[PDB]
C-alpha cells in the first residue's frame, strides 16, 4: 500500500454523499421541488388564459456524476436540476421565463431567488439550483438555457447553447473502473478541501464545477501492479500531489490594467457548449489566494510523502482537508 492511502481511502468514505441513483432523500428533496413548480405554474397560468407550459426534468451537477461531498456543520446540500420549458426561445425573455418558475415557488420553503444562471430556492439544511432550457425541437435544435437577473441589461438576458448531459458524459466517460473511482475521490478531495479553507470568502471559494472541469482537463492515475501478485493498489496522495502541480503550473500572471497590477489566474475552459471559463468571476485577489492555498496543499501532500511517522504525514494533511481526515495517534 502506498504512503497514507488507508487514511485517504477512509477520508473519502467520510466525506462522500451518495449520488441521485443511490440516494432516496436526495430524490425526494428534488421531486418535491419539482412537483412545487409544477402546482405553482398552475397560478401562474390561471391569468394568461392557457395551460402552464409542461417540463422534462433530468438530473444536473455533483449528484448526477458521483462527486457530490457531504457538508460541513452550518453548510448546505447543492440540489443542481435542469427543467425542459416546452416553449421556443425566440417567444419569451430568459428572465420571463425564470420569473414563471420563481413565482410558481414564491410559497415553497424559505422562497426563491433568481440567479444569473438558475432560479434557486431555499430549504432548511439545502437549496434547490433550477436550470431552465427551452425546448431544443421548438428553438432550432439547440438546447439553451436562461441566463439574465431582474436586474440585469438587454445585453446579459439570452438564451446561451448549453450542454450539461455532454458535461456530465465527458466527466464520467474519461476514465472506467477503479481509475475513474480515484478520478472521483478526487475531485471529492478537492471540494473539501474548498469547503474547509474557503469559509471565511464564500465568493471567493473555486466552483465545484471548476475543480471538475480541472480534473477533466489535468486529473492522471497513480496506481502500481505487483510484480507477483499482479494486484493492483492506488496511490491517491500521489495523483493528487501531479494534479494540484499540474493546476499550479496552469495559473498566468495575468495585467490588470485597472489596477496596474498582475494576478495569477487559472483559466479552466468547459470542455463543451458553451466552452466558457468557469473560473472567469473570480476575482484577481482571490485568484492570488486560491494559488497561494494550492502551493500550501502540493507541499503538504509532499511533506506527507516524507515524515516516515505516520502520524505526522497525516497530520500535514488534516491541516489541509480539516477534522475528518484521519490521523493515527503517535
Ligand atoms: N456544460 C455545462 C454547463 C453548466 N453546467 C451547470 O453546472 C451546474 C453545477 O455546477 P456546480 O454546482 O458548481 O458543480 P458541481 O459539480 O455540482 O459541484 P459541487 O459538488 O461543488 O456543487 C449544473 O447544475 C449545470 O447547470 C453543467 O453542468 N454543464
Ligand atoms: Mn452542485
Ligand atoms: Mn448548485
Amino acid at each position: 500500500m502506498a504512503p497514507v492511502q488507508k487514511q485517504f481511502r477512509e477520508f473519502h468514505d467520510r466525506i462522500k454523499l451518495a449520488q441521485y441513483d443511490e440516494n432516496q432523500t436526495l430524490r425526494d428533496e428534488r421531486d418535491a421541488v419539482l412537483t412545487a413548480v409544477r402546482e405553482g405554474l398552475k397560478k401562474v397560468f390561471a391569468d394568461r388564459g392557457e395551460a402552464a407550459p409542461t417540463f422534462t426534468p433530468f438530473n444536473q451537477g455533483s449528484y448526477a456524476m458521483n462527486t457530490g461531498v457531504k457538508p460541513l456543520e452550518g453548510g448546505e446540500y447543492d440540489i443542481d436540476v435542469g427543467i425542459i420549458l416546452n416553449i421556443a426561445k425566440d417567444d419569451h425573455d430568459p428572465v420571463e421565463v425564470k420569473k414563471w418558475i420563481r413565482d410558481a415557488l414564491k410559497d415553497y420553503g424559505n422562497g426563491a431567488e433568481i440567479r444569473r444562471s438558475c432560479v434557486t430556492v431555499f430549504k432548511p439544511g439545502y437549496h434547490v439550483d433550477l436550470a431552465v432550457y427551452a425546448d431544443p425541437e421548438l428553438s432550432g435544435g439547440t438546447l439553451c438555457i436562461a441566463k439574465g437577473k431582474e436586474n440585469s441589461g438587454d445585453e446579459h438576458r439570452l438564451w446561451q447553447i448549453s450542454d450539461p448531459q455532454g458535461f456530465q458524459d465527458r466527466i464520467a466517460s474519461k476514465l472506467s473502473g477503479d481509475d475513474a473511482a480515484q478520478f472521483r475521490r478526487c475531485i471529492r478531495y478537492l471540494k473539501r478541501w474548498r469547503d474547509f479553507r474557503f469559509s471565511s470568502d464564500g465568493n471567493a471559494a473555486p466552483l465545484g464545477i471548476g475543480l471538475t472541469a480541472a480534473a477533466y482537463w489535468w486529473f492522471q492515475v497513480s496506481k502500481r501492479t505487483d510484480p507477483v501478485s499482479q494486484n493492483v493498489t492506488y496511490d491517491d496522495r500521489d495523483a493528487l500531489e501531479q494534479f494540484v502541480q499540474t493546476m499550479l503550473d496552469n495559473f498566468h500572471d495575468t495585467w490588470d490594467s485597472k489596477d496596474q497590477r498582475s494576478y495569477p489566474r487559472l483559466t479552466v475552459e468547459l470542455p463543451v457548449q458553451p466552452y466558457n471559463d468557469v473560473f472567469e468571476k473570480m476575482t484577481g485577489m482571490q485568484m492570488e489566494s486560491f494559488k497561494s492555498k494550492l502551493q500550501a496543499l502540493l507541499n503538504a501532500l509532499k511533506t506527507a510523502k516524507s515524515r516516515l511517522e505516520l502520524h505526522d504525514a497525516c497530520k500535514a494533511l488534516a491541516d489541509h482537508f480539516g477534522s475528518e481526515f484521519p490521523v493515527p495517534e503517535k
